[PDB]
């Protein structure tokens, strides 16, 4: 017997046998091992089966197969690099009382930052009723170490959670530390640090004759310091105008675009 | 004939054969087949064959090869995660008459979110002889269930495509859903809901002294509803001041930035 | 000897050898080659073997591995999709004396465009004391046709480099031009052009009472003309208000998110 071992063939003990290198191996949990030992390919990170024994990538968060089963940047329902309250949240969000607002607010990470867009709606009454002496709104968001949510928040725990379409997940998410603000950034704090602010003027129902002023906060000042509610991660949203004006009017915000250092 | 089966040979009617595991087969469409077959790669989804039949990860948009054959994000060319009008455009955009404007605007998609970028640039005259009793510039754009730009919108058609390079796809794309303005999030309507909007103070020629005021609106309001023109997504930008200033002024804005939640 | 040709075995000669087919070749690098070459994987762009000798995707820019190997978005210990001067940077900039100012400014790409955050804080005294006669503070970035950054630039160049969690690259960046503002879009010129720069009202410590206006320049007349120091791509950050006003505030702004398009 003349073998050619010039292309993967040689002997043991005289023996015939294929001589595989890289990319390739012998399936040890075989049904008839060592007696039938196929030979296959040496896969790892990356790479996994299919169910018909096909060498696949193995796609994570953030990737999916297009049609020509090229990989493309994109999510096949299921979105964890999106953390949202919906596109179209039903009331969700408490100002003065219970489910008087309906919150928006859509966070998109973007590697070190994330991408938002916030927008609110009171569905109860018009601002006299929900501020008092206050000639402010304010909205916010309390994290535990994990990203969570915590009950000392303004917001609805229930539909706060990772993109699912135009919904979000049935089951609640247990880690979203990659949404929150950076800590270093912004530091948690009793003192108004200017880094943590992002401040703007805004219009009352998009109308230029009523001005206000956003103040978005990150960690700092918004964090929760009360006994067992401690917060790691904070961020809120305050509204201000001149006391006196817009009583009447109906709270309701214009879409608003900003961005933050992500903590991850 | 001696075959330690255990390493890959196998005995198939008396015959020495490759016991072919997983991700292994035999190539059943070579001109010489089902005779004699080779032993090929069995391979699925993200996995394809160069010309020298070699093994490669097959990538799509957004995604291409490092020069190191590592996969990296980012098509410096041929880019379907951008959808522009290219960063230097020609006259391109109808304010009050053809080609009196160049027009910028650059979507980025950012999974649930749109990044984007806009200016514009008068090139036929001053406000003026392009308003008439009105104090305003108003830039339209209408789509189709299919994102695809129809006829009655302000910006030009043949420039406003998917990119490649510094310029635009040679072939008219056929859908970008995927950057339209969320219906759920902006309802077509007749009513000015201020989430649907986004409204800052701008300045012309970014001279504190000549202050603008920015409305873009998604969907709603921008929405198309003419006999025969009647479009599904829609985006609009105005800018508006006091009428009677800046008769003399040539329109010219500064960059601006702004994200929307996408459809889809 | 009999054989099954249609099953990767062939004849060369007399000489049993096994047909190698797609995916597949002979290593011909062996210490025994080149008479005792093992069958191997053919491999190529995309995918890379493990020390063990296993084939996995070779991930660059942008991607990495989650927890059950699946390909996902993103990058803890190294990301060369953002380039910062790091969330917390020491005193780091200089506006009127050496060391003087702590600027922070993050630039996360986002395909065709960048994202960006910036902040920056005086530590070394008042208004007063950085302007005279002024009523203005500048930063600015000049980079050379590399996207390095330049000496006649109000940033050290020590601590401006890709990320690397909450620090930066341990080796100093050679190529960055991808995170340059785009040429085309962003022309170099002794003139004003309105689309080169971005322009928004700010406010000091976030207070609505001390407004500023801050003003991005995106290459154009930031740009260096200076003999052997002119850059190739720039930007700037000036933040200018009345004249006489806050002369002993001390200079700290809120975070500003802005993007603009790349230069590939």
């Amino acid at each position: 017997v003349s073998i050619k071992k010039s292309s993967g063939l040689n002997f043991d003990n005289t023996a015939i046998a294929i001589n595989a290198g890289k990319g390739l191996e012998f399936d040890t949990n075989t049904s008839e091992s060592p007696d039938i030992n196929p030979i296959k390919t040496k896969i790892g990170s990356g790479i996994d089966y299919n169910e018909n024994g096909a060498m696949i990538t193995k796609l994570g968060a953030g990737l999916s197969f297009d049609n020509s089963g090229a990989i493309t940047i994109g999510n096949k329902n299921d979105d964890k690099l999106t953390l949202w309250t919906t596109p179209d949240p039903s009331p969700n969000c408490r100002i003065h009382s219970d489910n008087d607002c309906k919150f928006t607010l859509v966070l998109t990470k973007c590697g070190s930052q994330v991408l938002a867009t916030v927008a609110a709606l009171a569905v109860s009454g018009d601002l006299s009723s929900m501020t008092g002496t206050v000639a402010s709104v304010s909205i916010f968001l309390r994290f535990d170490q994990n990203g969570v949510l915590m009950e000392n928040s303004s917001l609805k725990k229930h539909y706060w959670n990772f993109r699912n379409g135009n919904s979000t997940n049935a089951n609640p998410y247990t880690n979203a530390v990659g949404f929150m603000p950076n800590l270093l950034a912004y530091p948690k704090t009793q003192s108004q640090t200017a880094k943590n602010n992002i401040v703007s003027q805004v219009y009352l129902h998009g109308d230029k004759t009523k001005p206000m002023i956003l103040t978005i906060t990150l960690n700092g000042t918004s964090e929760s310091t009360e006994t067992s509610e401690v917060s790691t991660y904070s961020m809120s949203f305050t509204w201000s105008w001149e006391s006196g004006k817009y009583t009447t009017e109906t709270f309701a915000t214009n879409s608003y675009t900003f961005s933050y250092i992500a903590q991850e």
